[PDB]
């Protein structure tokens, strides 16, 4: 008897780490799961056939489009996996400074790479092709996980969408999905570190002046 | 609101929407790159040298259900009828067909490492293969690849001025729909796109045109 639910990112503040709890098995226009292959990754249906028990099983991450605000509020997964962070000492004042100190020391963006479309001088069949540029940053942490940002054309209206996304490989959660399936709801956890926490904030603020912005406004207001 | 392909006075006619926006007909301007929205019932159109920047964009097609009776397809049937479209030229366009053996989907998409850095943060670059073609009267007929995956899809601008009437200055009625006098070169290269698209979209076109004729 299904019942209207909403797969959204939980994250709490327990024995000692951040931590988060995210769905592997209802995707979603935020989070999935996807299989790395050749620089790039494709979804993949944790519940048909199961994961490798070690042999690539690092190829496989979940992709969570994550975010900083509701709306106009700031406590949505980042901003809170700050605030809480902050809270409870694992972000320190210091921390906080740097990257403030970075926002400031910081004047070009991925918005600023612009979405081009630039005409080659070659032709199908009479056709006149062109190409689109789209920017893209990627970015990995030691451990195994990616930050990426990409740019979208302002859905309804003039502009841009900086996009921050966060992955998280299979081995970096718990429990191990190795050498078995997903279970029909199953959930995992990961504990976050300060620097996946500091780059994501970071990602924004390189993202574009206008996530600069609130990320400078969120970060100096918790002090 | 669907399209309505009629026939006026020796001329391909079509009645387009402006005033219901969908991934498949709606209303444009250009600000600076690709044309943004244009919310017909609430700002009133621009009357000096902005009017040129409007235009319509509508994600044609050829097929509903596979019906081969839905806009472009009826232009063509109605087309060769009242003979707009000679039984030459869809015998021309088979020719073609039959040499293209490259499609716009083979580009592909490609992600390429521009090796430069932003903040500690490496740069790259996402390439979509677009194709278009003007035409001296002023409609633009590209194509390109849009939404998993990606899937070829041929869309046609038509400049507000090439339409009726005049909606200079002004906002749009309930759901005033404007009238445009396809240009039978407008089909044509439709058709041609299509057929360069894909491979499917070919073989489709091509079964489609065969069947309009003898073959």
């Amino acid at each position: 008897m299904i019942h209207l639910t909403s797969v959204e990112a939980s994250v709490s503040f327990e024995n000692g780490k951040i931590v988060v709890r995210l769905p592997i098995t209802r995707p979603t226009s935020k989070i999935r799961v996807k299989k790395i292959e050749n620089g790039v990754g494709i979804p993949v249906s944790t519940r048909k056939k199961s994961f490798p028990s070690d042999e690539n099983l690092r190829d496989y991450y979940i992709e969570w489009q994550i975010s900083y605000a509701r709306d106009g509020k700031y406590d949505y997964e980042l901003s809170r996996m700050v605030r809480l962070a902050h809270e409870h000492g694992i972000l320190t004042y210091n921390d906080i400074y740097e990257l403030l100190k970075f926002a400031d020391d910081v004047k070009s963006y991925l918005e600023d790479k612009g979405i081009r479309r630039e005409s080659t001088n070659e032709e199908l069949y009479g056709f006149n092709i062109y190409e689109d540029v789209y920017p893209v940053a990627k970015k990995e942490l030691p451990s195994g996980e990616f930050i990426g940002i990409v740019l979208k054309h302002k859905q309804r209206a003039v502009g841009y969408q900086s996009m921050v996304y966060v992955c998280i490989p299979l081995t970096n959660v718990e429990p191990s999905l190795a050498g078995r399936v997903a279970r029909r709801n199953e959930v995992v956890k990961y504990e976050v570190p300060v620097d996946l926490m500091k780059e994501l904030l970071k990602a924004f603020i390189i993202a574009s002046e206008t996530h600069k912005n609130d990320i400078v406004k969120f970060l100096r207001s918790i002090i």
